[PDB]
DNA sequence: TCACGCAGTATCCTGT
RNA sequence: GGAUACUGC
């Protein structure tokens, strides 16, 4: 009865199903005796508000003060009877907790006595200004689902997690091959001190051409390559991929040479060849929905990829568009948008990675198109294929063949450089030390990292975190320096991990310095506690420093030793 | 729906 | 005065 799952991916949509999680990751079957995709939605995650009592009854902010001290049976009454019914809520629990606060809010005690409300999530919001008579401030009105799940039970990053009193689906919500439903968030916990599994991987790559006439780019070859058993805790499997399928498709004026039956007939039995686009991306959605991948990787997968293959489909009327994610979706996502947050519901519950994100955010390099990462990171030269001559390769088996070879080498490239710059363990990795979602950490960015991080930090020790959002100071000290040129031995010290450790040594926190709502504020004083954002950063300071301890192996070998160096940097 | 800070060097332009 | 780049920590 007891569901043990690994979770790898989390998908919400805060407009259509309210109040309801889909995590998506891995079980174990023994009667094929492997591991197996699963989608569990956890629903009824009950809003959570808290209520700041005030000191003396002010008359709807028009006698001021009144002076009838408000506890909170107070607050209770005039949430059961003023609020309530004028903001339509039917049915809400409601308890007294003591909880501390230090952020840019004035007015607000350090530490104080809150009244919680958990109410239904299909009930409407209340506003954030929302003033009455006895409390003073709301907060967590618009706090989002996944937030409250994850804060709530304490997930961090992808784990194992164990569900008591699962429950069936009526009728079928995802295509994946194992399915439950959690009818209360309290049945999920979290279950430490166990190996990650083995996660299918597939790196895809397309090769189209732009038709003129509606400027809009048709796709006519795909290849990919897949693996099975892919690690997320060890080194990646030699070689790279296990099996490997590709997809050809005629153009819509010209036809093959004649003589693509040989061809195809004396090349490999792997390649299906098509006549029209429709049926090119059928058996591509009908392969990734076999496969069932939990990784899809690329080069420009956000921007072109994905954008051109949801076009396509769109254009073609291809059934089935929600086999290219992992819930089953009627309506397309709109197509727009910043980055690739379109991009990525529309494979929602699929983890996408992106090369040139990863690469930007680990190496530096002069260019990240695909040759020039090609060339610095795998050491080898690959050949261009010029946009003019593909549509010219439509007359010699000889050409279109070579075509589909080169677009299989791309694939090939992309997955090596995955697998050479150990972006997935970095990946897990980094969101085990946040706690964040992993399809966000390999999107890129550092905001969300450390908000996560410094949420998880600040629930954990009894607080009240902000709501979210709906030249500026002096830096660092350069001296002035004497040109010239110095041929003798020149001693450079330099400090370490100087920020963090002057945050650790002055005790610089959320809770200890006094800060007014633009001038430096004093230090704290010596005789407090150290605060949170201190212990964190220390905790990361300690990461570092093993691994640092491990760089400094001897008769270590150099790509491992390389490996470690990207390690310590993204720790810093 | 997004997005780490600041200090510093190098190059180039200002019509209707 | 502005604009465009990318190094350093
Ligand atoms: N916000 C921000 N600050 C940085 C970044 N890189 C360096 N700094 C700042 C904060 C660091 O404490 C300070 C010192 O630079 P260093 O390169 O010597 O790093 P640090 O001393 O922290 O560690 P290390 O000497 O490499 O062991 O410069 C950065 O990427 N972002
Ligand atoms: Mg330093
Ligand atoms: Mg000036």
């Amino acid at each position: 009865q007891v569901f043990r799952f690994y979770w790898l991916d989390a998908y919400e949509d805060q407009y259509s199903q309210p109040g309801v999680v889909y995590l998506f990751g891995k079980v174990w079957i023994e009667s094929a005796d492997a591991y197996v995709s699963c989608c569990v939605s956890v629903k009824n995650i009950e809003r959570t508000v808290y209520l700041l009592p005030r000191e003396n009854r002010v008359q709807l902010s028009t006698g001021k003060d009144t002076g009838a001290p408000v506890s909170m049976m107070h607050v209770y009454q005039e949430f059961n009877e003023a609020v309530a019914e004028k903001y339509k809520i039917m049915k809400f629990k409601s308890k007294k907790v003591d909880k501390d606060y230090a952020f840019e809010i004035p007015d607000v005690p350090a530490s104080s006595e809150y009244l919680e409300v958990r109410y239904s999530a299909d009930s409407p919001q209340l506003p954030q200004d929302l003033k009455g008579e006895t409390f003073s401030h709301v907060f967590g009105t618009n706090t989002s689902s996944l937030e409250l799940f994850l804060l709530s039970r304490k997930i961090k990053g992808p784990s194992w997690l164990e569900i008591k009193s699962p429950q069936l689906s009526s009728q079928p919500m995802s295509w994946c091959k194992v399915e439950a439903v959690v009818t209360r968030p309290d049945q999920v916990s979290v279950v430490k001190d166990l190996a990650p599994p083995p996660v299918v991987v597939l790196s895809l790559s397309m090769k189209t051409v732009q038709n003129a006439k509606t400027h809009q780019n048709e796709i006519v070859a795909i290849a990919a390559l897949v693996h099975h058993t892919f690690p997320l805790d060890k080194a990646p499997p030699q070689p790279p991929f296990q099996t490997h399928f590709c997809v050809l498709s005629k153009l819509n004026d010209c036809i093959f040479p004649y003589d693509y039956n040989e061809a195809v007939k004396q090349k490999n039995a792997n390649i299906e060849i098509a006549l029209t686009e429709r049926t090119l991306l059928g058996f591509f959605l009908a392969k990734i929905h076999k496969i069932d991948p939990d990784v899809i990787v690329g080069h420009d997968i956000y921007g072109f990829d994905l954008e051109v293959l949801l076009q396509r489909i769109n254009s073609c009327k291809v059934p089935f568009w929600s086999k290219i994610g992992r819930l089953r979706r009627s309506v397309m996502p709109k197509l727009g948008g910043r980055s690739g947050f379109a991009e990525r519901n529309a494979a929602c519950g699929r983890i996408i990675c992106d090369i040139e994100i990863s690469a930007k955010e680990l190496i530096r390099c002069k260019s990240y198109h695909l040759s020039e990462l090609v060339h610095q990171i795998l050491k080898a030269e690959r050949v261009v294929i010029p946009p003019e001559n593909i549509r010219n390769a439509y007359n010699d088996s000889v050409h279109l063949l070579y075509m589909l070879e080169n677009t299989w080498i791309d694939a090939k490239f992309i997955l090596q450089i995955m697998c050479e710059l150990n972006v997935l363990p970095l990946a897990l990795q980094i969101t085990n030390i946040a706690g964040n979602v992993m399809s966000r950490t390999l999107m890129g960015g550092r905001s969300e990292r450390n908000e996560y991080l410094l949420l998880h930090a600040f629930t954990e020790n009894n607080f009240i975190v902000p709501d979210k959002p709906v030249a500026a100071y002096a830096g660092g000290l350069v001296l002035e320096p004497k040109v010239g040129f110095y041929d003798k031995f020149i001693l450079l010290l330099d400090f370490n991990s100087l920020y963090p450790s002057i945050i650790q040594e002055y005790n610089i926190c959320f809770t200890t310095v006094h800060r007014e709502a633009d001038e430096i504020p004093e230090l704290p004083h010596s005789d407090l506690e150290m605060g949170i954002l201190p212990r964190e950063i220390r905790k990361l300071v300690e990461r570092r420093r093993h691994v640092k301890q491990l760089m400094k192996q001897p008769d270590l070998n150099p790509d491992l030793y390389l490996q470690y160096d990207i390690r310590q940097k993204a720790l810093k």
